[PDB]
């Protein structure tokens, strides 16, 4: 589990979105495994705007932050997990690292701020849904 809290927005894995998230929907994309909802209090995270390929991600299934190199966002075939089938997912970044289903929501961060959240994994590759293209998260 986990979210990004940027201004009055809440960024979560679409598959982990709550009823309240869907009842306060700003934007959602199944292909990206992303859903954004409204908040009342302002959030403490800042979004990276950058093409960084190095950063650090939180891995709840290890209680550890790991430094990783990661691929630029792209359309990758993801095998089946507990929450999705063997399908394709867009705006995905992969690193070599440990990931389990409950690690989804863990932040990936670079020197510029939050890059993305754990979304996919399999055979020692953790996948992150990118948010750095969501400029609209910075305004209104
Ligand atoms: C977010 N990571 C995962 O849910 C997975 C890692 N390995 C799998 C077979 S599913
Ligand atoms: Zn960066």
């Amino acid at each position: 589990s986990g979210a990004i809290y940027v201004g009055n927005y809440r960024v979560v894995n679409r598959h982990l979105a709550t009823h309240n998230d869907w009842a306060n929907l700003v934007w959602e994309d199944s292909s990206r495994d992303l859903l954004v909802s409204s908040t009342t209090a302002q959030g403490c995270d800042t979004i990276a705007r950058c093409d960084c390929q190095t950063g650090v991600y939180y891995c709840s299934s290890r209680r550890k932050h790991y430094p990783v190199s990661f691929s630029k966002p792209s359309l990758i075939f993801v095998e089946a997990s507990e929450y999705y089938p063997a399908r394709y997912q867009s705006h995905l970044m992969l690193a070599v690292g440990h990931s389990e289903p409950g690690d989804c929501g863990g932040i990936l961060r670079c020197q510029h701020g939050v890059v993305g959240i754990v979304s996919t994994g399999g055979n020692g590759l953790v996948g992150f849904a990118d948010v750095r293209d969501l400029l609209w998260l910075d305004e209104e």
